[PDB]
């Protein structure tokens, strides 16, 4: 447990760097669009149309979501051929590429290059969350598995919290060190650099995909600290007979068999409610949306849902195994669809009323405080309970699929929803929480 810890922490700089490049774009987005119509003068002589820039910005942040599906095609390739940590420690070569795209983007006035290194740290993240999810668990020993699973979840949330702390005016968050704002994440690739290579491999990626019996002891010995794990060594081999027992499905044959089209409908579903909920709305865009109210300081607004979301990340572990997954699901929507309705009373009285502002904040504080409980983890204690060894690693794909889908839906056309809809942005997620309601209150068993 002493070596355990090793071999963890530097897992979770992965996580971490998953949740910094998730919200980097909330609180500079100012600043960075100063920059893109700055460049579009210099090169045809004409400020920018707004509809342009929009969509243009837009697509810097979506982008990232299009990348993140890539790489969970693609966690499989790497994983089984390469191994865990092998997978890891390559894989940091996006990490700095994408960085020297987006920190040297200024300097070479390409909004290009940002936008292509937005997209290459979005494959990073994607690979990413398939990566550290599964070393953590072929390392650590079945009784503290169960916890040191979630440093992943953290790892994105604080990672998210740092972006936008570090997005502050006093900080990195303005015209001279955006560029630095995004490329900051070789700090974490660096580190990861130095301390993979000393951690241990995966010793179930010794023992199944590459029959090291042997050899896999050699790591439990140091990794476990006990001396013996003739009994772990055996765990091992138990459930590589429970995994390998039935044959794994594949995509394909999931969509075509009417014994699974039920089971996945209700995966996808809850994998758009997770994202058409519209937080990446507020984890994208909440030092804009407090902008468009009343809000003063709306940087520290956004380390507010930040740091919210942080605190109700750590209550949930204490309540999903305390409670249902059915009711923890619909409270979490009821909680969103309320705040929803709270933003647009707290961004359509504002006008009036020049202390709406501060509701909204109430407003959007809930609304990422239930998602959090809700929304956010239900989804993943689910489709990984509706389908045994044999045909789980297909409904995953399929719900990473649909997660960066949906996920890309929310991020680039919330802008182009805003300039329309004007407070009543949240009724459409208002709606499609009711929506989503409804789904799970009917069509939604539990477990
Ligand atoms: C079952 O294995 C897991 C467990 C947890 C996770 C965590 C995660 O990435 N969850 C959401 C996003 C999210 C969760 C909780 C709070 C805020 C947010 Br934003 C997600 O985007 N997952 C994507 C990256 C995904 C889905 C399926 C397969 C690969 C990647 C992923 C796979």
């Amino acid at each position: 447990t002493g070596r355990l810890m090793l071999a963890v922490g530097g897992a979770v700089l992965g996580s971490l760097q998953f949740g910094y490049n998730t919200g980097v774009i909330n609180a500079p987005q100012k600043v960075i669009e100063e920059f893109y119509n700055q460049t579009w003068v210099h090169r045809y002589g004409e400020s920018i149309l707004p509809t342009t820039l929009t969509t243009l910005w837009s697509l810097s942040v979506a982008i990232f979501s299009v990348g993140g599906m890539i790489g969970s095609f693609s966690v499989g390739l790497f994983v089984n051929r390469f191994g865990r940590r092998n997978s890891m420690l390559m894989m940091n070569l996006l990490a700095f590429v994408s960085a020297v795209l987006m920190g040297f983007s200024k300097l070479g006035k390409s909004f290009e290059m940002l936008i292509l290194g937005r997209f290459i740290i979005g494959v990073y993240c994607g690979l990413t969350t398939g990566f550290v999810p599964m070393y953590v668990g072929e390392v650590s020993p079945t009784a503290l598995r169960g916890a040191l699973g979630t440093l992943h979840q953290l790892g994105i949330v604080v990672g998210i919290l740092i972006a936008q702390v570090f997005g502050l005016d006093s900080i990195m968050g303005n015209k001279d060190l955006w560029p630095l704002l995004l490329s900051i994440i070789f700090i974490p690739a660096l580190l990861q650099c130095i301390v993979l290579p000393f951690c241990p491999e995966s010793p179930r990626f010794l023992l199944i995909n590459r029959n090291e019996e042997n050899r896999a002891k050699s790591v439990l010995k140091k990794l476990r600290g006990t001396a013996d794990v003739t009994h772990d060594l055996q765990e091992m081999k138990e459930e590589s007979r429970q995994m390998m027992r039935e044959k794994k499905v594949t995509i394909l044959e999931l969509f075509r068999s009417p014994a699974y089209r039920q089971p996945i409908l209700i995966a996808v579903v809850l994998q758009l409610s997770q994202q058409l909920s519209g937080i990446n709305a507020v984890f994208y865009y909440s030092t804009s949306i407090f902008e468009k109210a009343g809000v003063q300081q709306p940087v520290y607004a956004t380390i507010g849902s930040g740091i919210v979301n942080t605190a109700f990340t750590v209550v949930s572990l204490f309540v999903v195994e305390r409670a249902g997954r059915r009711t923890l699901h619909l409270i979490g929507l009821a909680g969103m669809a309320g705040c929803a309705i709270l933003m647009t009373i707290a961004l359509a009285l504002l006008e009036q009323l020049p202390w709406m502002s501060y509701l909204s904040i109430v407003a959007i504080f809930g609304f990422v405080a239930f998602f959090e409980v809700g929304p956010g983890p239900i989804p993943w204690f689910i489709v990984a309970e509706l389908f045994s060894q044999g045909p789980r690693p297909a409904a995953i794909a399929v719900a990473g699929f649909s997660n960066w889908t949906s996920n890309f839906i929310v991020g680039m056309c919330f802008q182009y929803v805003e300039q329309l809809c004007g407070p009543y942005v949240f009724i459409i997620f208002t709606v499609l929480l009711v929506l989503f309601f409804i789904f799970t209150y009917f069509k939604v068993p539990e477990t």
